[PDB]
This record gives structure tokens, C-alpha cells and sequence, in this order.
């Protein structure tokens, strides 16, 4: 019976893939979100204006008629990236931001950045022209326990970087730890963060107790419950430099369910309702709209969307699977009941 | 190429399953080990002398001709277990030991234990007759992080138990933490432990960095590197109350590589050479035989084997899979080149 009307949201961290997967997954986004930050970790990665322009058209070709959706493109940073290519892309309205992937931190990140020092001229230009930096904040050294890679990145990479480039605007993407939650809560106006639905709904126990569940396996890895509780307290607080970023990251079923499952939750279909449930459970629905629809635009210096959507507290069942030309796609919370759905 | 001759080993912690799976996996054990402790967790569990006698025979039926293999049977401890039934099985040489799986208040009295306190009559009887207790040492409360479940057991159950029943001999099965390594090391002649090959060879990064690997998913869960190092140090020390227990725990490929993967490594085919590799790496081959062939029999009060086997340091490839009647079995280290092989 409970209806919840909000300003149309945006997704400030999205993986749309390419080809047949792209066709399949964009509508789950374009039917709800006004804009999306579309990450550049294709194979090969989007590291040029030309690439990004063509990719943006592939995205628009796949948007159903009558969806008013704008994909906001990113540059995949690399050690050798020409800062003139990054700036040109920004000035032509192609690149909204640039994305820092530490080499081998996640999917399609082997071409990622090997150090901050290797890309200083690029970072200094971003700082100059006011282009925000999106960070996948994990270290990747083989000796560092997977669950420590986020916290380690803060002391060793993030904090020194922000001390060097005091005017650089940085989004700490998909934060998963109390460490990151306090770092952002205590940061200045040039530091923001996104949080996915899964890192709010679940902790590592959900992925590993009673069976291993690859459909909850994603990066950065789900942490212990005290971390999850931090993140939930952060969004519930009303802190206005956190915003919605799904990190929807789809993989075919048998790439998830194999002897080496790919990391990624396909949560585009079910994310907004999942966020609503978290905010509802935290007695913080008065902060929901801002998380979804205002905080991101404010950080990015963009206008808020001028249309509205409704969520209804009526229990929908999530589909077991979504067809692809080859294999299926298992949505996040496949087969599950959800408390809130879009009207 | 280098040869390691040892007295014929034994496996002090093994799962053989039943029916067709038993028929397939027995030979991997019976060709190498003289004896194995056969765990009782069938469906339904082995909780009677009658059941254990029939199970033993099904095992024996499946032992290839010429193999000198003796299965050592165990009783699954339950709330409803009659202490006279357990004592009769022990007296008759049917039950070598009794196995305690984690308590759970919602468990049917026919299938498990609600609390240790509720099975004191049985624990006091084992203590009286000198019957060893094998302990899966995890507390399974929903609110306890999975990586903490072993350490919490020590504090909450193991120590209080051993302080109550001071003559009870206890094997702390498949230890995975420094917490347990230290505990066992600082214990008395009545406390011992087994360690698996996977818990020596790997830590949780191997299961979760660069993909999720369900074939490394088993209980208790792989822990962070410091724990793996504590276990390696313990076996390498020559400490003589630790011994070989594979915890070989097979599941068909489709049950491992699903949306909810079963816990358990099928390591019977490769465990021995994997332990040899570990002792070599620790510069401790002088303690290899004792671990495999001496320590367990001493603790259990059984004769050391009088026949010998030989491992050779010749590189061999592990099969990618093993045929079942209806699926396949993916072995531990499938498709990998291993260092030590039986001659
Ligand atoms: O698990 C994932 N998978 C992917 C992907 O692109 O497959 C991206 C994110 C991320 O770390 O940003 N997490
Ligand atoms: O991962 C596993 N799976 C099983 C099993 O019986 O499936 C047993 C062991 C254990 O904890 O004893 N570990
Ligand atoms: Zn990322
Ligand atoms: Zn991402
Ligand atoms: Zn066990
Ligand atoms: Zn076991």
C-alpha cells in the first residue's frame, strides 16, 4: 500500500558491457535512471575520445524508444594516457569523468594504472580543468589479504594523492568498509563516495555461510558485518556526499557458476527497490531521495532530474533468470521476493 | 630423481560418502592408506552399531582387489544417542571414535546435538571407556562471522569441555587458525589435531583473488595468510600430536559449481604428495613420516603400519576430472603439475 514518490534517480557507477549483453542490460537501467556514469572497463578499455563517442552511440542504439536516458561516459586511465586526449574529451562533452583502476584490482583492469606517479601530468590536468576522478580504491599486491585492500589503499594511495592535489574532486567508488566510511564522512567538499545495494544488504557471511554464492561475489569483496553496519549508518545519517552507484556488473550464468567465477552482481533490475528497503529499515526514508537523485548531481555540478517516479511497497518476485542469446543472466536476488518495486 | 620412503600412511579424517560415490572414491584412498577414520555424516547419519557395520561392509565391498585397507568407523553424536549404544559399538570394535559436529538448537535430536551440555552423559561415558572424541570445532550462530567460528569454539566450548572432562582424549579436527595451532601446541597428551593439505597449501586469497574458486571452498573456511603460516610452522616443528587427516569431502561438479556451492575438497588423489611438497618447502622432511604414519597411531593407541610406500619427485599432471555414474568429480589440483607422486 505504501507509495513513495521521488525525483527520478541516476546511477553514478554502472557497467553496461558491449554487444548482445549491452542490448540485454541497458533497458533495466534506461527505464528508471535519467543518467548513468558508464564505466570504461571494456576489452579493449575505452581510453580515447573516438572509442567513447562510438561506445556512447552503441549505448543509445540499445535504449528503448520513450526512455529518456543519457549515458555519461568515462575515460579508462592508463600509465601512458595523453593528458591532451583526456582534456579534449572533457571539452567536447564526451568524458564526464576519468576512472582510476589499479592494475589487476578488478574485471578488465590489467591495462589499469600501475602508480599515481606514472599519471601525475594527467591528474594535474584533471585538477586544472575540474574533471572529477573516480577511484577503484584497492591496492593489489599479492601479499595483501583481499579484505585489507581497501583500507590499505586509503593510507598508501588516497590520502597522499589528495594531499598532493588539494583541488582534485574525487569519488571513492563502491565503498565497502568502515575505514572508507569514516574517511569520506570526515573528508572535505571535494571527496564523495558511492555505495552499491549489495554492500548495504549483505556481508561476507551471506556469500560464504551454508554454501558459496558466486552471485554475491563481487569486488571490492563483501566485508565483515561491522563494515556493512558502518555503510548503512553512513547513508542513514543524511550525509550528502554519498550517492547511488549500483556497480551493476553483469556476467553470463556459467561465467559466474564455474571453477573460477567472475566477480560482479547484476543488480540493475532490483537495485532501487533494494536501496529503498535499506533506507526503510534504517528509519531514514527522508534521506532516500537525496541519495538517489540530488547528492550525485550536486557533487558533479549537474542539474537534478525534473521528472518523478514512484516506488510501491508491494512484494514482487525477482525472475530466476534473464535470457541472453547464449546462456542466461542471473539477476541479483534471483527468485527472491523484494519489498519495494517501481510503479 | 629423489625418493621418499615412508611407512604406509593412514588418513585420520575422511569422507567416503555412500552408494555410487563411495564406489568411485574408495580406491583413491585404499591404494595408498592402510587405515582411515571414516566420518559419520551420511544422510541419515551413522548413529547406530548396526548402521556402522553395514556401512563398513559397503566400504569393504568397494575396495579394489589386493588393497590392504581397513576403514575405522565413527559414531555421529546426537542428543538422542544412547550412551550404551555408543559403548557397545566401541567394545565391539565397530566404533573407533565419535564425532561431534557443531551444535544448533534447532537440530533434530536424531541428526545432531543442540548443546554439549545436553550430551554430557555420552561425553562422560567416552571419557570413562577411553574413547576418543573428534571435534569439528566451530560455533555456528548466525551472528558470528564465518572466519571467527573456529576461534570462538575454542573459547566457548573446547576449553570448558576439556576442563569438565579431564581424561577425555580429543582430536581437534582440521584446524585452520593460529588460535587452534597455539591451543593444540600448548595442550596436553590428551589433545591432538589433524590438518588438511588445502589448509597448508592455501589461504583465503587463493579462493577469492581473481575469481571465486568453489573447489577451494570447504569448511572450516580458508583463513588469512598468518593462519596458514601458523599451521605450516606447527607441522614443520615436529610437534607429534598433529597428524594427517585429509578431510577429503567430495561433491559432484554440478553441486560445487552452482549458485550455491557445496563445501568440500576432493583431495584423496593428491593429498599425500601435497603434504610432501609442504614439508619440503618448510625444510622439514625429517618430520614427514611421523605426521603421515606415526603420530596418529600413537594418539589412537594403534600399531604403526609395517609396510612401506615410496614417493618420487617426478612431475605429474593431475586429472581434470574423474568419472561418476552421473556427473564428474573435479579433484583437488585438477589439471595442475604436482611435484611428488606415489611410485
Ligand atoms: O565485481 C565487480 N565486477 C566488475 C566488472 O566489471 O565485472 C566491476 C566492479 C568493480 O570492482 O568496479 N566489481
Ligand atoms: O567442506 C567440507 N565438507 C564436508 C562434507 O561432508 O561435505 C566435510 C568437511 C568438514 O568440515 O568436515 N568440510
Ligand atoms: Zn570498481
Ligand atoms: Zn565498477
Ligand atoms: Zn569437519
Ligand atoms: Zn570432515
Amino acid at each position: 500500500s505504501q507509495v513513495l514518490k521521488i525525483r527520478r534517480p541516476d546511477d553514478w557507477h554502472l557497467h553496461l558491457r558491449d554487444g548482445d549483453m549491452l542490448k540485454t542490460v541497458v533497458p533495466y537501467t534506461s527505464e528508471i535512471y535519467g543518467r548513468a556514469i558508464v564505466m570504461p572497463n571494456l576489452a579493449p578499455p575505452v581510453t580515447t575520445v573516438e572509442a567513447a563517442v562510438a561506445y556512447r552511440q552503441r549505448i543509445l542504439d540499445a535504449v528503448p524508444a520513450g526512455h529518456d536516458f543519457t549515458p555519461l561516459m568515462t575515460c579508462y586511465l592508463t600509465d601512458s594516457l595523453d593528458p591532451n586526449e583526456l582534456e579534449r574529451g572533457f571539452n567536447e562533452g564526451v568524458f564526464t569523468a576519468a576512472k582510476l583502476y589499479p592494475a589487476n584490482a578488478t574485471t578488465n583492469s590489467s591495462h589499469g594504472v600501475t602508480s599515481v606517479d606514472a599519471i601525475m601530468p594527467v591528474l594535474e590536468r584533471m585538477e586544472k580543468i575540474g574533471m572529477p576522478l573516480l577511484v577503484h580504491g584497492e591496492v593489489t599486491h599479492a601479499d595483501i589479504d583481499i579484505f585489507d585492500r581497501e583500507a590499505r589503499f586509503i593510507e598508501s594511495v588516497m590520502e597522499p594523492l589528495r594531499q598532493r592535489l588539494t583541488a582534485l574532486k574525487v569519488v571513492f567508488e563502491h565503498i565497502t568498509t568502515k575505514d572508507a566510511a569514516d574517511y569520506v564522512r570526515d573528508g572535505n567538499e571535494r571527496l564523495a563516495a558511492t555505495i552499491t545495494p549489495q554492500h548495504l544488504m549483505f556481508n561476507r557471511n551471506h556469500m560464504l555461510v551454508g554454501g558459496v554464492r558466486p552471485h554475491l561475489y563481487c569486488l571490492p569483496i563483501l566485508k565483515r558485518n561491522i563494515h556493512q553496519q558502518a555503510l548503512r549508518e553512513l547513508v542513514a545519517s543524511g550525509f550528502n556526499r554519498v550517492f547511488l552507484g549500483t556497480d551493476s556488473a553483469p556476467h553470463a550464468r556459467h561465467r559466474k557458476e564455474s571453477s573460477c567465477g567472475c566477480a560482479g552482481c547484476f543488480n540493475a533490475p532490483t537495485a532501487l527497490g533494494s536501496y529503498a528497503t535499506v533506507f526503510e529499515e534504517m528509519n531514514a526514508l527522508q534521506h532516500f531521495e537525496a541519495f538517489c537523485s540530488v547528492n550525485g548531481p550536486q557533487f558533479y555540478g549537474l542539474p537534478v532530474n525534473d521528472t518523478f517516479i514512484e516506488l510501491v511497497r508491494e512484494e514482487q518476485q525477482v525472475a530466476e533468470s534473464i535470457a541472453l542469446t547464449d546462456d542466461t543472466l542471473v539477476p541479483f536476488l534471483a527468485g527472491e521476493t523484494v519489498r519495494w518495486s517501481v510503479k
